[PDB]
């Protein structure tokens, strides 16, 4: 009756537009936590190799799968840091296309649907431009001292983000059948 | 063998007087976490709509049930913040009667039984009066900017608190039988 | 060279009244009500707040301003980061928050930090999320309630009103402090 | 107006010796041993503590006091919240903590913040939980152990003894610093 | 499919030399959390009775058992605090022999294998001497105000630590068979 | 006695240039770029950093030093604990970090706190873990990138080079500030 956060937590009734999101990393963290797929526990993947910190809460969507064999990642904008392992309701407001070490790794940019400040945003264009620059720079830089290259491209609108999410929902459901 | 914190964690040998308490919210937090009953995970219910913070650690008693269909809530006084999802041993020292949006929602005021500073308190009357005022004001105010009203009444002695706990223990055991 | 009294010896700045130096007294998230000690220029604990509330933003005063209550003009400064009490920064007014505290007028400026890349581009409080304004209003209405003190907060007024209030404080300081 | 040396230029306050201004040097929870630099009035890092220990409460000194060790009288201030080094607050003595540090006497006041709603009503250290007193004693016994320095802490003495010690420091300051 | 952190999390392929470590206590904490063996949850065992804090992250090795019937404890040196309940990969660099209330209770001193600063240490002798003194003093003192005595002896080299770990791995496997 | 301007009125210390007083402006882990206001001696917010980066260590300046850019000599101080802006500590140089910021030279000292038991025993930057040096270099290369400002950081130079740079700043201060 205790849930594995990727398999057992539901994506939520309003998916793909509104979805449960499991936080892995807190805003301001230098610790890169990640879900351990096997156990469903949080593990330290690494300490970041630069004096950088995550600009926002970061995690993944339960019952999603991508071509890299992991759930779909999400950056969640909100007033407050959230603890790793806790889940929240998020609305997608953009897609951030990236290439990490030659491999495609697009990520959702979302807001917390239960944050009174942020829940009213629907589109990444409504954010201050500096914010977007800060996010882009973070992803370009956070693995630089590991001699890894991350290319970050122009963000794409919510309708693209939501298609990405629906596609990962499909890929997950297709993986669950075989098992 | 991994526990759901409401169903699988025992209430403890000394219940109802002394009980295990699962912390949901840390002292000083603006994040209102709560137990997700289905999964047993911690979720963000909301960010508080006012510039207020929880005055003390806050959570629930495992294997308890109230008329609102949730476990019985507890405010736990102690020297240190405790992380959401962690449990501790608590002694009830009072009952705080409230009405939230017309619905009865009484809460226990407790101390941590393993805090050397606080474990020796047996009654809410032993606390400084200002503390009680601060607690009362918090519950009156924390949902005000959501246009919700919470009436908070005079606190009741430990013997009342312990009856409330025993009653929730009964209501839980009665719910578990049907299933 | 001389170490500065932050009220008297810190300049208000070239862009005033529009953009001005601001001395932080209280950090965002604080339950400690620090204030300028006018005699020494040190920061003092006035009180610990009597409720489980915290300052929603950094808060301080404008140097070389005076109000009828004998104090510099108060400012709430929105920006990404907490700032330490006693440090100063450059701020731009985006509104005025009219209040009455224990029957006395006590208007406060709402501003943004002019050197924060995120917030320096705001010019008007109406550009902020509505919730933000509600949180700020509620704070000032609630923060002295458990001291049985009443604060009424009225609708916020535009930047041109803010700027006029700042200019007036500047004149009252010159009249009462600097020139006699 | 003049910016203040916090030892010399900050007044001890109208209620002294009972209630007095206190300058915080070290914040509750800190492993950094800050101290007043007597020459400049700035705060300096004296050392990082040599053990995994932290100050149990805010700690500082009383302005315009002097002890035989050539320093102001030290004070441990109990209250709800951490206070920043360099800020001052109003405190009430509730006891005296007699100690010997490397063979020299070094009594310290134990006090509460007079403007903290929770703690301002305490008048005597015996009103605190026994554990609190044990933690404080252990801290002072342990905090220099890894520097091979010995501190013996004796049983705490009542407020009337505290107040007498404060009055004496006030007199020694007037004698040695103010009047010559 | 959700893991009990002692039973269900693997010790890791490189054990005993490199092992998964479940953090119980964060660097800087006055809260002594510990694993609840029954549930696999984190619980508050006590608030420390002195004004002391853990000098480093602290936890236990999954699928290990000692003569005191608990998993083997580990102090993990790294740049950053880690949250209770999260696991990480650690390399043993020493054994710290202790006697707690007359009972033998040796503990591993390790580094995080994924911390770029610390992963390159192989031996406790490579640490500044003051660090070792600080650690030793912490264990000698942290239970003093509870009138408990902890004797801490000279640290022993990595090869001893690794034998201790292998032995606890054996004791665990021998306990698992009966069940 | 006089309250001190931290650049002018704080002594560099008896052990200089080897060991020197250092005034912290920015705390380890901070995204706020504080700096000394040379006119007042107060700490001011220069900017909030334009990237999601943080200072890797405590950072400040040496009192009674001058560089061609009209500012005291900058210092990065390694130690166990964050230190508050405006406080001073004793530091030992272990290297020099040569940089060019927007085409202008801007060498900075790398040092350790002389009163931190862990770090006071280091004498040379080569004794630090290689990763530590890479993190520091990357910080200075990256921290102004989103302001479209370029900083090139070159290989670090030994303590004897650091010490010479400090001595030179001391002489330039005496020449330009103290003696005229």
């Amino acid at each position: 009756v205790a849930a594995h956060p990727w398999h057992d937590l539901e994506i939520g009734p309003g998916a793909p537009n509104i979805f449960n999101c499991v936080v892995e990393i807190t805003k301001g963290s230098k610790v890169k936590y990640e879900l351990d797929k096997k156990t469903g526990m949080i593990k330290v993947d690494r300490i970041l190799y630069s004096s950088v910190v995550y600009p926002h809460n970061y995690g993944f969507i339960p019952r999603t799968l991508c071509e890299d064999n992991d759930p779909l990642d999400v950056l969640v904008l909100m007033q407050e840091p959230v603890l790793p392992g806790c889940f929240l309701r998020a609305r997608a407001i953009g897609l951030m296309p990236m290439i990490d070490q030659g491999e495609k790794d697009d990520k959702i940019i979302a807001v917390c649907a239960d944050d009174p400040e942020y829940k009213h945003y629907t589109d990444f264009k409504e954010l201050q431009p500096h914010r977007l620059m800060e996010i882009k720079r973070f992803f370009e830089d956070y693995k630089k001292n590991e001699n890894k290259e991350v290319a970050v491209n122009e963000f794409l609108p919510p309708s693209t983000a939501v298609e990405a999410i629906q596609h990962s929902m499909d890929l997950y459901a297709e993986y669950i059948l075989h098992t």
